[PDB]
């Protein structure tokens, strides 16, 4: 009988936790899908906007409001854009693992996954001297064998699963891994992404519509007392109008006295110190 | 030949019937489409949210306003999430049939469909102690022979067809079957669903826009006097922002003096008592 | 290739409005794939058009004494004769829309002729009417189609999108009025969701669809064109959509600069102006 | 070491540049994808609306507010619609290059691309007596070798790339070429286009929603100080409702004292006079 995740107690009289997170995907989701995307200068320029413009713009916004940010960086982004990635670490923001070439884990065996985890840790170490304690699977998809590899690599937390509003201890072998759950609604990819021959049907929402959608989710989460995890991509949300609406929303959230605006590893550490009973879903069985 | 469905008289001065229905699809629509979806821990975690989080949240909302909900539960959902499905029965809400592994009926022969009906019935009996009197076809698609299978199985009603605003008696020979019609617009799936490689192009509507769409339909349905059947999925509408907007909408509907907020079997028994002349569409001939 | 000039409107009017309806029902699906006939759920959704949408929309047109033009595939007429007859008894024009709503992509002149005759014969035999108007199914036709239409003595075509103003299509020895349309003045892109056939799942609120048509209309009033709206009873006939359309019709009826007319009446006004015929020609390559 | 583009200084104390641009695509994007689109009288009539109706409607609106516009004209459009294209030159607006038959550059070698540049220039010269100094790649996609071709053909600027909010000088060796960057958000195609069997899913936005999107972007660009380049297609934005909404947006923009509303060559010459250090992205390397 799988228990649903229960509410966690938050610190400092706070009753909701909020994390602003950024997946610095840049070119990597396209290159892993089809390496011939490398030849598309137009498309590669749209992707390069994230690390080149979006990353400094978003860091200026986080710094204006003294907000911790968590940047999930694919190792290949770090190798192709080391000055943008180092600027994140230099600004004092946490960097977390997001694969090497943002590889799909669908069909991946344990050995393939283990090589990608090493390759991403080494790139982030080389480029920015960071050893990530956090992970998010590219494309928010992972295998039933993935958490044990994350445990083997000593990761503090994962932020990939969507079966809860509350953080929890994901049971892994004879231990656990903190889970900081996400949702497709709390992602700018479905709001702004348009990349011909790759992603998006042509629908490009207004920045007000996107904030509206997140604000309705946040107000509800404040009543639930969960961990509200927002995911944005610098090549999308770093654009002028979207960044300007995220800045206004961030100002609004920092003004909420009931909310703990925090880094992902700080959230995960606070959860870990609660010594919760681990839980996990199991693979669906079919006769 | 074929007549349109005529309005039914609602009980005790009510002039519109409203039914809040929930399809506890969870993993099953993906698993029948491709069993390899079982390997996707992420997608499976998104689908498990429905029974784990969506179902208690929605029960809490239905409870706050004393609203009856009808929960269409595939047999597989009941077998994989027995506690949430048992929680629905214990709360006093109706459980109705929705296949076993939410199978598509497209191309299913009568025997294939009978075997699925049996399998779903046995699952809901086993897990929840329920024998459903209501049926909704997975993916809202059935065969010209399905109504006669449902009648043969003793179902009170079907809630799959969309040729009417008014409930009616579906012509099935010597048997009897009430039809409680639905429509694609009164479904949250086209408003909120996004599951890569399965369904959804990326469009995720705000909760206010989905309520706005449903309220325009409900206010117009109140002038028509039909049966307004809303279908939500717990893994979609159970999300915080969406359930909060649903909650407010349900309060609003409870304040409509003219509307009868009822369970699906209560609506179907009222329709059955009117003794309507049966009717049916027939397969197009080419 | 000269652009179409503004046409003079009668007496004090400076702009024409035509409310049109394509009673497509089952036919676009059945021609795309005959196996759609086995889909009872989908077949019930398309049947709503003739069964429910047509009397609702006829009722609204009656309340505001608005003439409507109904483009009816011959198949819809044979499958739904009473809904089609009911249009003609209400005094509204019935126009040609193929037989089984066939795509004209890749058809030779003989295939298009046979279809033209089949549709005329169905509308004559079912409703005792003879169409003077034509609109290609899927709004697509061949460069050889205007000549075929002129040969069948049609008064007008309503398919082309190269002008805001009606015009005389060059067809040699014959005559043929074009009353142009546009994708923005279609409800299909606003409301259509049929699994395995049309829509990505996007379903717009009725207010959004009216806001979009109203933007166009208000601009067309300054241009002096012919604003031709296209709606499908299986879509716009739904409670919420029909209600917002009714309020929109009430609003258009209070615009004294606007001529709200039937399509053959607009076409006969245009024909009386004795315009110089024009036509686009097939783009030639290298 | 790639540096992001720096802000440029604008004239007359302005702090933002704005360009109204139009791609007179007409029939050409469809005819290059599949020549059988020529048989489709309905679809061809929809495309012919751009040059027959949209071009004189948009020229009337530009004339009303004394706004320069830049029209990117495929050479095929000039040949099929010479009078609408000539009317653009007569009204004094700039005409720029957009291929011949709006050809995709995906898989194009430099010879195929040079032959298209020549075909396009000769069609524009023969039709409207104009020699284009501007270029935009059909489908906003080009090869890593395209900028050098543009410099060698004597082009002043390109407006295809998306790695910057600011104009910059592209690294093209001994030659020179201004980049006037663009964005998918500042395009009407994603907002209004529905062409069966070619482009669009059925989503057709209201004109107020498109304008809302572009104004959120423009307001944020005014604080950034870049060049906000709008792209519209007469066959889409020339429609009564869309043109009327564009007309009122242009009136609002002419009322902004901080904005420089200009032609693309006017903006590019002002950039070129600043003598910026050339920069360029490089092809992603994959091991
Ligand atoms: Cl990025
Ligand atoms: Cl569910
Ligand atoms: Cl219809
Ligand atoms: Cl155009
Ligand atoms: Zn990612
Ligand atoms: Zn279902
Ligand atoms: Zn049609
Ligand atoms: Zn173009």
């Amino acid at each position: 009988e799988l228990t649903p995740a229960a509410p966690v107690s938050w610190p400092d009289g706070k009753t909701c936790a909020v994390a602003f997170t950024f997946d610095v995907d840049a070119e990597s989701p396209l290159l892993t899908t089809d390496p011939a995307f490398a030849d598309r200068m137009g498309t590669m320029s749209h992707q390069a906007y994230g690390p080149l413009v979006g990353v400094p713009r978003l860091l200026g916004i986080l710094d204006e409001f003294n907000v911790p940010g968590t940047f999930f960086v694919p190792g290949y982004t770090a190798h192709r854009h080391p000055e943008p990635i180092r600027s994140i670490a230099r600004a004092g923001h946490e960097i977390a693992h997001h694969g090497y070439l943002h590889e799909s884990l669908v069909g991946a065996d344990e050995d393939t996954e283990r090589k990608i985890l090493t390759r991403g840790i080494e790139a982030l170490e080389e480029v920015a001297g960071v050893h990530p304690v956090g992970y998010r699977a590219p494309m928010w998809e992972m295998n039933w064998h993935t958490p044990k590899l994350l445990a083997e690599f000593g990761f503090l937390y994962d932020s990939t699963l969507m079966d809860s509003d509350h953080p929890y201890e994901l049971a892994v072998g004879d231990g656990s891994l903190v889970e900081l759950p996400v949702s497709w609604a709390l992602d700018d990819w479905q709001q702004y992404c348009f990349v011909p021959d790759f992603s998006g049907t042509g629908l490009i929402e207004t920045p007000a519509k996107a904030i509206e959608l997140w604000r309705a989710e946040l107000n509800a989460m404040r009543d639930i007392g969960g961990a509200w995890v927002l995911t944005n991509h610098p090549f999308l949300s770093g654009r002028p109008g979207r960044a300007a609406a995220l800045r206004e929303f961030i100002a609004e959230v920092c003004a909420m006295d009931d909310v703990w605006v925090a880094g992902m590893s700080q959230i995960a550490e606070h959860v870990r110190a609660q010594k919760l009973t681990p839980r996990t879903l199991t693979r669906p069985e079919l006769t």
